[PDB]
């Protein structure tokens, strides 16, 4: 069976099918919060969805670009799975004939201004939370709840995406799966169920699936050079195992020991006796027979060994009717035709006597006579793949498309020697009396040849043959039909392939046995009494093999353009720098299934950027949040990074009270927060290489005094920077309100002057807020000196607010569906893989 | 009022030949057209291809058989008077095939 | 009904969805069912139901007469909500009907 | 000095059945401290040209 | 293209996979001679012309 590391990454791969990455709660994630000041009408509004991303990750820098890029996917994963939430059963409460919403599920909270306000603003903000309704709608059918609430947009747009992914997957998607996987069923005669869509509650029920089930087959087979390793995880996958059985010794005993006296090469090799090489060269020839094409049989001599005649001859007439090998496919190479003429043309002369006249063919090329009173032209049996004679495909329909398949890209219905794989086969009764072209005219040439004993052998297991056939029929015809099946396309190319002698194409395995191997393989036959017990999860592997696919193919066509938006920070990159990326951040599975592959043929980075150019993706509610995500997560600005940063000096206010009480209601913030870029005049761009001469010159510092006398902005390189938030009560420390963007050092060495200069990487954002007392004076703050400040940063987003009383509950413009606390959710993706196998009638 | 289903688990072993006759007693013991219903698509389904391999499996000398254009099974013609068993395929607003 | 499941129509009536065996239904070919006698309380069947309808008709009566103050007092029902009238009448009643 | 990966000359399809090498005699082979020193000799030549 | 005309398969399937492992040792001796070896003890190009 299988090597138990593809068995072991297979269960791997099931076990990570059966996670969770959606959530149900009762309450969404709060995002906006208040900080109340000693002002009692105006508070200030944060949403703490920027300060959460602000504390996540460590510090960018330019030397090591795939830390850059590790955490960024770790941000937009952060992201994703933000909001991967879905809102069940939400509380209410009913007044004016009306139910209405709770102060929680508004999703934002202000629970702790309220014993600082009035007797007006405790009316207005009760009237407004009178105002909130929620309308009874309906989807697909079936009744929902509609409110408004309060969120960020980028979490926002990941909740509609799953509302409409969860909406399409209730309207059309399931049907369609249950239909496919039903044809599945009739045509691999297995056996599924629909009990868990049956109780006396399934009209009003909520379903979910995580896997779409209908697979695109191209999403598999656009893999690059992964032909070996789709068709050794088939084998695994779905390779059933039975025993062999050998007929009636008496039909040897009658049919070639006729004669007790003489004796000929057939009665020899009738009484041999295997080894175990023997059974599993058996057993390779059985493999290749299961797959025309991939696997291609040859011959092996061992040094240690030696041949014997009958054992060649026999080998050969034998090995005339145990293969099919030409027509539109193929099964052995050239030299495997060429010796098993050779021992035809021994064969067909080893007893030659006067009352046969043999006419001899002019040409040098073997078994080039007529034999016979009708004197037969023998030169039919020439093994060519272009008319396929010497096999047994030979004028037999072989490759036919019948009905609508299942799996769109493999219509075929394989039928070898004219047989169907439709009809069930009674082994010990069937095939009495069947026939077809090729074995009718071999018969007619063994008399010919005057082998009577040779003609009454295969006369008599003439059933034998034709019914070990009917059952590698079935098993190709039924269990082998999957995704990973060669395409028709592909398929057509084989004869072509081999033929010509080039190798644009997947070069199909090869394969090697002995001579005596054939015999031992024509009077065995295989029964596929147990069937492989892995069948009944294959679409499962399937959706989630594809969706890996999927996500590694979406990371790749947008990661691939990050160096043009970010030229100054990805200077020295390369595309392995993100290749290594995302094999970082990426299940192992999916990595051991490309290592079967990959092992053997090299790929570069223009084939992964040919493969991603390819437009095959499968549909996941996966591939939706991500790319949803990755749209909203286009503007780095969200991505707490900026370059908007300046070295400029200014002056904290120092206020005048004189009135405390005037003052107090007000609420009063400083921010070195800058509204707008200052105009391009009061700025001058410095890079390492100005800084780098200034110091040189030996007026480094002196310049910067100057210039900053000259009240000017300092933009210190392009290079991004990482931000983060803070909020005081009180003065900053020292370190962050005087520091310096920048680093100088100089010392001697050695009679020599050595000098270093560094940027800042780290800056941050910070908020103080001041607070006073009743009793004391108005130039209480007043100084002889006022404090510099010499940091500031530019953000669009305004992402802290001071608000009015009545402007606080503005923010409801959210609109949020709910399902009824008298509803229930279940999902069936695992319910998949339930199955059984029909085993065919045997004897 | 009352709807049926069929059960599959593991934990059983038979000789498949049950299905095999289990086909032609569930085509011969419920009504599933006319003017009501009493089976489900799926079971139905499976009855018909119940039936169908019970007509193609055989243990004498073989009969010849001519399959029709589509997947569906029962799509073939059999035997000496072309009896067409086209007609013993289930659909609920006709109701062939069952005791209705 | 029948219209119903085949169009996929949504109805009032769900029709109960049972499960058996493959090999059941060739044993229920061969039984048949054979009522020796005829149930007892047959002989009380119908003024059961009678006593049955009559609480139906108090309930529903008195319920009408809740609604009527909904409409008649907004005031004295800020927070009405028609499970209350419905858990206040079904917990002054009898336990019989309220089981069925 | 890095050896080339296993997986080159064969590859494995079932528990039993697996494809061999056409030069499987001489790859289960190993130098002697002579070789060792040819090998050098030949990477000596090799990263020198003329 | 000789041993595919020679009727030898396996041996030039073989080397087919061999080839991306030998022309990297090629390129990787490419990278030593032209960044590592830039000495003034370098053979100039009259002997090594000559």
């Amino acid at each position: 069976f299988t090597v138990p590391d593809v068995q072991k990454i297979l269960d791997d791969i099931k076990a990570l099918a059966a996670e969770q990455v959606y959530k149900i709660v009762k309450v969404p994630s709060i995002s906006f919060r208040h900080i109340v000041m000693q002002s009692r009408d105006r508070v200030l509004r944060v949403d703490t969805y920027y300060e959460e991303m602000s504390q996540v990750g460590d510090v960018i820098t330019e030397d090591e670009p795939e830390k850059f890029y590790s955490t960024i996917i770790k941000k937009v994963r952060f992201i994703r799975g933000k909001g991967s939430f879905i809102l069940h059963d939400i509380p209410t409460r009913d007044h004016r004939g009306m139910e209405v919403a709770e102060p929680e599920v508004l999703g934002v909270e202000f629970k702790n201004v309220l014993p600082v306000l009035t007797a007006e603003h405790r009316a207005m903000i009760q009237n407004a939370l009178d105002g909130s309704i929620i309308e009874n709608g309906n989807v697909a059918t079936r009744d929902v709840d509609v409110f408004i609430g309060a969120c960020s947009e980028p979490v926002y747009r990941i909740y509609n995406r799953l509302q409409g992914y969860i909406e399409a997957v209730q309207l059309q998607e399931l049907r369609n799966s249950i239909g496919w996987l039903e044809r599945l069923g009739h045509r691999k005669r297995i056996t599924y169920s629909q009990e868990v869509l049956t109780d006396f509650r399934r009209q009003d029920t909520i379903w979910v699936l995580a896997l779409q089930l209908p697979v695109n087959p191209q999403v598999v087979w656009d893999v690059p050079r992964s032909s070996i390793a789709n068709l050794i995880m088939n084998i695994a996958t779905c390779l059933p195992t039975g025993e062999y059985i050998a007929p009636n010794p008496r039909i040897s005993s009658i049919t070639l020991t006729q004669r007790i006296t003489t004796t000929g090469p057939f009665a020899i090799l009738t009484g041999s006796t295997p080894t175990a090489q023997q059974l599993n060269d058996v057993r390779k020839i059985y493999l290749a027979l299961m797959f025309p094409g991939q696997i291609i049989l040859d011959l092996k001599i061992d040094p240690g060994e030696r041949m014997d005649p009958a054992v060649r001859m026999v080998a050969g007439v034998v090995g005339h009717l145990l293969f099919t090998a030409g027509g539109r496919f193929t099964n052995l190479t050239q030299n495997m035709a060429r010796q098993l003429d050779i021992a035809l043309n021994d064969y067909l002369l080893y007893m030659y006597n006067t009352r046969v006249q043999v006419n001899y063919g002019p040409t040098g090329e073997p078994l080039d006579f007529q034999i016979g009173r009708n004197q037969y032209d023998c030169n039919v049996f020439r093994a060519d793949f272009a008319t396929g004679t010497g096999y047994n495909g030979w004028a037999t329909i072989d490759v036919e498309y019948r009905e609508p398949a299942p799996y769109v890209h493999a219509q075929r219905y394989i039928r070898y020697c004219g047989i169907d794989s439709r009809e069930l086969i009674n082994p010990t009764t069937y095939g009495i009396g069947m026939t077809y072209h090729c074995y009718n005219e071999m018969l007619r040439m063994l008399v010919a040849a005057g082998k009577d004993s040779e003609a009454a052998y295969f006369r008599s297991m003439l059933p034998f043959h034709m019914v070990r056939f009917a059952r590698i029929n079935q098993i190709i015809n039924e269990d082998l039909h999957s995704v990973f099946s060669l395409p028709d396309d592909m398929f057509n190319a084989l004869l072509p392939d081999l033929i010509a002698g080039a190798h644009q194409n997947a070069d199909p395995v090869v394969l090697d046995v002995s001579w005596i191997s054939l015999w031992f393989a024509f009077n065995r036959s295989f029964e596929p009494t147990h069937r492989n017990e892995m069948l009944e999860v294959a679409p499962l592997i399937e959706s989630v093999y594809a969706s890996e696919l999927s996500v590694m193919k979406v990371d790749m066509r947008h990661l691939s353009l990050m160096q043009r938006r970010f030229p100054d920070v990805l200077i020295q990159a390369r595309p392995s720098h993100f290749w290594k990326a995302v094999l970082n951040d990426s299940p192992e599975a999916v990595k051991a299934v490309m290592n079967l592959s990959h092992s053997h043929n090299f790929i570069n980075i223009r084939d992964m950027m040919r493969w991603v150019m390819l437009p095959s993706l499968q549909p996941s509610l996966k591939l939706a949040l991500e790319e949803e995500a990755w749209a909203a997560a286009n503007d780095f600005e969200d991505l707490m990074l900026t370059d908007q940063v300046y070295m400029h000096r200014d002056m904290l206010p120092e206020p005048r009270l004189d009135d405390i009480e005037r003052f107090r209601q007000e609420g009063f913030y400083y921010t070195n927060m800058l509204e707008a870029p200052p105009e391009i005049d009061r700025v001058v761009q410095y890079t390492y290489e100005i800084a780098r001469l200034q110091a040189n010159m030996g007026q480094f510092r002196a310049a910067l005094r100057r210039i900053m006398d000259d009240d000017d902005w300092v933009r210190f390189g392009g290079v991004l920077r990482t931000v983060r938030v803070k909020f005081y009560d009180a003065r900053p420390p020292d370190d962050v309100l005087q520091g310096l963007p920048f680093s100088y050092d100089t010392n001697e060495r050695g009679g020599l002057a050595y000098a270093t200069i560094k940027y800042a990487t780290e800056t941050t954002i910070f908020y103080l807020i001041y607070n006073v007392e009743f009793s004391n004076t108005p130039d209480s703050l007043v100084l002889i000196n006022p404090t510099y400040t010499m940091t500031k940063v530019f953000i669009n987003k305004r992402i802290v607010e001071r608000v009015r009383v009545g402007q606080i509950l503005a923010v409801l413009n959210r609109r949020f569906v709910a399902y009824k606390g008298k509803m229930r959710i279940m999902d069936i993706t695992q319910s998949l893989k339930m199955g059984t196998k029909l085993a065919a009638p045997t004897v």
